[PDB]
């Protein structure tokens, strides 16, 4: 199937926050305070060096949340990558909305003045984004977000940048990727399930039949 | 055909070697002397803004004189909302090649609203045998010294970046881009004739037919 | 005295955004539509290339103002600068928030992998700003903004990036700068007489004695 | 004293020639065998965020090995909140340079806040002989080929930023800072007795009487 390491935020029957080195069974969680209705912002990091994978989910007046965990991505992910968002809605009325999504990858060689980096950084995005490749309920436009669910019971979707990502090399002496999305997850309900996911994956990724609910759209089963 | 805005070095005595601004006509609309130094590293650096609406580019070489050539122009109404932006090369019939050593772009547009800002930005110092974020087309190849030969070593070759560049949109206050890159022209001969360009086109820009020698592998005719 | 280049956005006895280049007497304005209460954002921009000062001031829904002005600022100012903010009152109660601010210089040169830059971003101040110099009545803290003027009747205030910068060199091939705040003044007055002023400066610039009013606390008198 | 955390290279036998990190004390926290090469390029990057709260260097040559160390600190605890990056070197009695040919830093603080970054950045790929954005203590200067020549061409240098570095913040979600520099230890003799740092000190910081050796210019006393 498709190779997923992805940072997952659930509240599926507990809300936490957690890494998923190519299982739904989070290698790593931690507590996560939900807030609806709210604006909250995931910072996702790594580097070569200290071979850990982190993430930080904190809202405004904030409750900061936040999950390490040690893996070398060289013996996990393929060469070249593709990164994407991802959502699944339960049974109830609520959105996934991603106001903002940023990232960077550089890759340092032993080369002096050895640096390959990619970085893009989307605020606003626009009816036709023609560098998004969505997928599921995805859809953008709508105020200049990104509505990974659709919005109005059970929905699914994803949004991975147009571009491979070179997010590793055996000549690199640091490889580092840098990831940071703001999101709102609004739901008339008082206990929703709902997910949202940063995923990196084989650059042909696609959702998974049956990657519904707790699954995020990333694993076809819970294996 | 397809649509070209590309900023081209070359020195085919149509008649002294120049370097000049093409906008959808390989008769440029603006060229400037230049001085070709044969087997020397060279650096050309192109930047535009919608404010000034002034594509400038200039190319200098080490211990050198830089040529510059500027041209006024609103790119809003030549290219299209979407693009691609890629190096191109041909060789008349000598032995030379047309070697980038690196390349970097960067795209930026800033909205009329208060922190709203998108960017693509990539940066390539070392090219790879497998550069899954570059499209190839014509004689092109890479990872030769981990550089990009855009000419076989009558030849013609491109490489575009992957993912589509939203250059300009109706909402932004200021859109702007700004690319460089080194080359090596390398020729046994005395005076060679060959020819570089950054352009900018279609996404789904192809080598026309015939595009050989003083065409650049941009444009089908001159007539 | 000392040697001033700034980019102005006055209403004093006509609103206008203005370019003035060692004297109050602005080189070259264009109407502004000051628009009270409201967040407003500059962008200052300049390169070596073109030679050519542009600025444009837009407000959310948004009417935006543009002006540019041809020169090479090699010629006026001193090769070390330092870069700030400035602000007058008129006799009205109001206020000269500035709620981000970031500016960015590159010098590249004729040598291959030439960079050099300098790079900041304010979106919040801090009540011990140690990289700011502060003049005048500018105090920072409020909120995590800059308050140019004193909140509560003639009043003039400036806040100065702490390093100098090196905006020119003899031996760049292509030296840039970039500037971007953003402001809001607020006035229950309905047609108050203020300023504000992104400007560049001699190292050791200090509010001359009578920069009152129309001269932004940039210049000592109307010559 | 000084408050001092520093990522030192030395080989002064005090034993093999080492990297080490130094928190507040010459007696390194920890240390990795370092295989210094006499006359070559090195390449040292220095990494560290809040999230992790590990410091992390490594060093590597071209063709080469690299040789890396980490310390888990958080230095929140450590430092002050506002400090004055810098480099230093001591040589011991042997002729011998510390040329550092390029050097470049990047802090950022992001608040809890949506969109709240703060960042500072400089890069230096050529020094002029008139650097006056870089504070120089000791032997050290700038201009000798557009280098920086810590030592004495028993010296002892620094070089730090002027502008005084905000590495954190009690409201910050993630602060974190990136330095990378470039070195040429050319000596005549085959077993040299020398010392390079990237040190953090207090704004104020200064060479400490008899600092010299294996203190780095950096401590005043090992005991
Ligand atoms: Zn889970
Ligand atoms: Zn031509
Ligand atoms: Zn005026
Ligand atoms: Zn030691």
């Amino acid at each position: 199937a498709d190779t997923i390491v992805a940072v997952e935020l659930d509240t599926y029957p507990y809300p936490h926050i957690g890494i998923d080195i190519k299982s739904v069974r989070s290698k790593k969680t931690a507590k996560w305070n939900m807030q609806n209705g709210k604006v909250g912002t995931a910072h996702i990091i790594y580097n070569s060096v200290d071979k850990r994978l982190s993430a930080v989910v904190s809202y405004p007046n904030a409750d900061s949340a936040t999950v390490s965990y040690d893996v070398d991505l060289d013996n996990v992910l393929p060469e070249w990558v593709r990164v994407g968002l991802s959502a699944s809605t339960g049974l109830y009325k609520e959105t996934n909305t991603i106001l903002s999504w940023s990232f960077t990858s550089k890759l340092k060689s032993n080369s002096t003045h050895e640096t390959n980096a990619l970085h893009f950084m989307f605020n606003q995005f626009s009816k036709d984004q023609k560098d998004l490749i969505l997928q599921g309920d995805a859809t953008t436009g709508t105020d200049g977000n990104l509505e990974l669910t659709r919005v109005s019971g059970s929905s699914v979707g994803r949004a991975l940048f147009y571009a491979p990502v070179h997010i590793w090399e055996s000549s690199a002496v640091v490889a580092s990727f840098e990831a940071t999305f703001t999101f709102l997850i609004k739901s008339p309900d008082s206990h929703p399930a709902d997910g949202i996911a940063f995923f990196i994956s084989n650059i042909d990724s696609s959702i998974p039949s049956g990657s519904t609910g707790r699954l995020l759209g990333l694993f076809p089963d819970a294996n």
